[PDB]
């Protein structure tokens, strides 16, 4: 530790640097609102202390957690199981859609390992909790304790990337049966019952339903403690974006979620640490059925709208050009 | 001419190359709905003949339409006339917005003079009609020789740019007063009452939705008449755009609209010739008020949410690299 200290030293956004970017772009000479919200986004990242005080992007890094989960047992996922495993090698090798993506936006993708149930892969950072998180369905994914420690260990492998140059994340998961606890997540943080959130065979969609409500109801998850819901209903992947979103918050620097599973874990995220928030950037509007209530309940309205599902951090990805573009615009174009 | 012989010739799509891009996608190992409207983006592009049966992008043009209009002496705009002027000199220096953006996206910007009221500019491609378009309040805002003229030596030179290897423009304009033609259009392509798409004092809204209807009674244009439309209650401007339309689709090519201005002249474009359409790529939802009905008359979904309005092919540039995305996942994620 400590993860009492970390959260209370996230720094608050810069107001002097936002009052200076928001005088810097009132004198540029342009129609009136031709920047849209490029203008608030190169706003909100002045703002952020580790972009030193100007919109400004330098390398790019893409983290995509990685890990499985008991509730695969409860037949709520159709792949098998070691699917995540051979996804996990396969962005080893640069040939998944996250990867593509990532090297149009010239940004590196980071494969990190956090609760894979096979050997461990070479070639992944490894930062594995345990072969696959327990059934939510009869019992909590993992203790408080291995939460923290990998909140803990991801937050500090996300800063300590600012250290090679990077100044803006990306951050995605994979993972067999993911979409499940994603889901209770979401239902225990926003109030929402299952079947609205519950992410798309009628009675295959009922079993999904049925499984998140038993994992509310067997675990009690409190919302009011984010790290507490985490253990209980989330899983590793889970707890690892919410990590890299707090390290990227750590070291006053952006992140970009991708989609319905980044979107619970930013639930989680704020709810641990509100301070987080003025960091977090969205790139997509998820497909899955729960991504409008998920994105209310953050006040966030996506860039994109692709009908994209299950990317893996690809959305993320996508919207990196969106956060250079606002840089550009606020350092290249004529003035008054 | 011939814009009958250029009508006609513009190609339908390639069944066979979608059907073989489609099949190319559907061997890619990947999560259901991973690629979302990526892969329906790719295989559009593979069926345009001028893309060589496959998704690809090469070199990428954005040509911003600069004219005046006589509707201006209404008082239904805020700037000066000579505005028009600056900002097409401005956009030869490469200080807009829309410079800034075509350059992040690797294009270049072709600025095209077809009306503006004032010395020529050097620097500016000039294919000027008249110093400003006549005021579509008390008559035509041009003959409808004019008009087809204009198509045709647009078209030709946005084809003709197939030579030098640019295979994705996009379209902008710029124009004082140039919103109450587009909105004009607009009504009378979709049949919907001026007040519903008359961009946003009340007084002053009122004088500008009086003078769309105004138009509209004293020109009595034909909606079954593209090129009546724009003769009638458009201005060169958007006439320059909707040959930019005609010219990539008889190139087989795709054009990405920008906001509202441009889809008043994609409206006329595919009522001129709806072999148009599959050509057409949407690029962001533009703030304007009727941007919503426009786009709903050309069962259009823009990709970006950016709240923009007056980018002057702004939203085309920055959804470029959403269209090199679309292409890179085809030719460079894995197999099955």
């Amino acid at each position: 530790q400590t993860l009492h200290a970390l959260l209370r030293d996230i720094p608050a956004p810069d107001a002097e640097a936002m009052a200076r970017a928001q005088q810097h772009i009132d004198g540029l000479l342009k129609p009136p609102g031709s920047l849209g919200r490029l203008e608030t986004l190169a706003v909100q990242l002045a703002g952020m202390p580790g972009l030193n005080g100007t919109p400004q992007v330098g390398e790019k890094a893409v983290l995509v957690m990685c890990a499985d989960h008991g509730v695969w047992d409860e037949g709520v996922a159709v792949s098998p199981k070691i699917v995540t495993a051979i996804q996990a090698a396969n962005m080893t090798r640069g040939t998944t859609g996250v990867c593509v993506l990532a090297a149009q936006a010239g940004a590196k993708v980071h494969v990190i390992d956090v609760g894979i149930d096979a050997e461990p892969i070479p070639g992944v950072v490894n930062m594995r909790v345990a072969r696959g998180c327990g059934n939510i369905a009869v019992g909590p994914a993992m203790s408080r304790l291995q939460a923290e420690a990998l909140l803990l260990e991801v937050s500090r492998y996300t800063c300590d990337l600012a250290q090679r140059g990077v100044t803006l994340f990306g951050v995605g998961e994979l993972g067999m049966a993911n979409t499940t606890p994603a889901a209770a997540m979401v239902s225990v943080f926003t109030g929402s019952d299952a079947k609205e959130v519950v992410g798309i065979p009628p009675s295959r969609i009922d079993n999904k339903v049925d499984v998140v409500r038993r994992a509310i109801a067997i675990n009690q998850p409190n919302p009011r403690d984010g790290i507490d819901v985490l253990s209980k209903v989330g899983g590793f992947d889970l707890v690892g974006m919410t990590g890299v979103m707090l390290g990227a918050a750590r070291c006053g620097l952006p992140v970009l979620l991708d989609g319905f599973l980044s979107y619970s874990a930013a639930l989680a995220a704020c709810q641990i640490a509100p301070a987080v928030r003025p960091y977090l950037i969205p790139s997509h509007f998820s497909a899955e059925k729960g991504a409008r209530i998920a994105l209310a309940h953050l006040s966030m309205e996506p860039y994109l709208h692709m009908a994209m599902r299950l990317g893996a951090g690809s959305g993320a990805a996508l919207a990196m050009p969106i956060v250079e573009a606002a840089c550009a615009m606020f350092h290249n174009m004529g003035e008054l």
